[PDB]
Parts: C-alpha cells; sequence; structure tokens
C-alpha cells in the first residue's frame, strides 16, 4: 500500500524490500508554495 510523503531532502529511496514485501518508487514533486518535495510512494517514509 502506497503513502503520502513531505520533506525538504525529497530522497529519492528508488525500492527497498521489507516484511518480506517488495516497495517502489511512484511519483514525485517539489510543492514550491512550501519549499519542500511531496509524493505518493510505495517505499520513502519521510527519511
Amino acid at each position: 500500500a502506497i503513502k503520502l510523503v513531505q520533506s525538504p531532502n525529497g530522497n529519492f529511496a528508488a525500492s527497498f524490500v521489507l516484511d518480506g514485501t517488495k516497495w517502489i518508487f511512484k511519483s514525485k514533486y517539489y510543492d514550491s508554495s512550501k519549499g519542500y518535495w511531496v509524493g505518493i510512494y510505495e517505499v520513502w517514509d519521510r527519511k
């Protein structure tokens, strides 16, 4: 299941494996109205 994430570093995690499940990119953008990256992700966890 996806997560929704926001942070200034925009850390591109690409993909991972956790709890016998695979995890991967979906979308990100820079939200200039707030000055951080925002995304729809199935791996990034704000780190």
